[PDB]
């Protein structure tokens, strides 16, 4: 299938590379640049909810350390950031895709960063917002009825869960930020190499 | 410069191989050598925090044993040198904690940092002379800090080699993509 006779004048051959190169940028660099960003937002937005609930919690019970937390609040809270982002995809930016599409980039960005959800009869992939959602279980399970008290045993069970899902929504902003940065390399070195074919 | 001039296809093959081939050599071998300078040089200190077991004279003897091993073992380049400005550029891409920009001359190199090592030494003379259970301790959390850093400096190297890696990997997939 490869043909090293095949003849193409240089002129053509300047246009074919800048084709590619935009191509590229549409469909590769600025899909990661709104993942990216998408995600980044959505993090910021549950870092004001973090800085909310300092507000939520407040020595509770009687002598010494129990805690009361505004379980209500928090749940609240959680359910609008989830639904804020209900309709703010990772991809694509406007409009839906097929299926394939979104499989492809579901692969591409990652499973637990993204989830391939349809819209119309088209797709997207969705931010995955399983770590809220495992807040949002966890907190339905301390039961109550809209504020609890919680002693230092039950505190620290809690907390532990709760920090490690806001872990998991760092650890996976950091790693999108960290495949954009390479999209960016791999975009800079294939216009050096492809650059070199004009040398 | 003639738009018109033509070319074949197996003119542009062997003009991209060419590229693939100078991006491994001049980045990803750049790399690697780097990583290896300082994972030799990190395992060698392990020598010594592995024989605190042993006092003080013991410890110089073998901290700048170590020093001197490694002042013509520089991060890049392999062999000779290069100019200021291309060593500087490797240093911002390395990061100017692991890496110091430093004349020999016919050139310059990309040492490699050493101040983990200073730093233990300036704690190591300041204290005096026998230690105490308290303050015996408390220099040794200094001295496993700098190894911390040492540890660190090490890993995000390592890090930074994976994603270099990463990004040749993937220009290659695509360069590829048809075949
Ligand atoms: C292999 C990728 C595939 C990217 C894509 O999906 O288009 C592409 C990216 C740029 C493409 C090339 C562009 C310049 C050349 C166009 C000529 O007609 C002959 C093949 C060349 C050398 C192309 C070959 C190849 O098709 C490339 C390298
Ligand atoms: C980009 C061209 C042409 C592709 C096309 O015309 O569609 C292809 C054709 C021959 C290709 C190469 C073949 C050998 C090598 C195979 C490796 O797995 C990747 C690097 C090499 C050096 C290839 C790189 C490049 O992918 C090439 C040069």
């Amino acid at each position: 299938e490869l043909d090293g006779d095949q003849m193409i004048s240089h002129r053509e051959l300047w246009a074919k590379i800048a084709n590619s190169i935009n191509d590229i940028n549409e469909q590769y660099l600025k899909v990661y640049e709104h993942a990216v960003s998408s995600y980044t937002q959505m993090y910021q937005d549950f870092s004001a909810v973090l800085s909310s609930l300092a507000g939520w919690i407040s020595p509770g019970g009687n002598d010494g350390n129990s805690v009361k937390l505004q379980v209500n609040s928090l749940k609240k809270a959680l359910e609008e950031l989830k639904e804020k982002y209900k309709d703010k995809p990772l991809y694509p930016a406007n409009n839906t895709v097929s299926q394939e599409q979104a499989n492809k980039w579901l692969t591409e960005l990652g499973g637990t960063i993204g989830k391939v959800s349809q819209k119309n009869g088209g797709y997207v992939v969705s931010i995955n917002m399983t770590p809220i959602d495992n807040m949002l279980k966890s907190l339905d399970n301390l039961g109550g009825n809209g504020e609890v008290v919680l002693d230092n045993a039950k505190y620290q069970a809690w907390n532990a869960g709760f920090s490690a899902e806001d872990e998991t929504m760092k650890n996976n902003l950091q790693t999108l930020v960290q495949k954009y940065s390479n999209a960016n390399s791999i975009f800079d070195n294939l216009v050096k190499v492809l650059s070199s074919t004009i040398s």
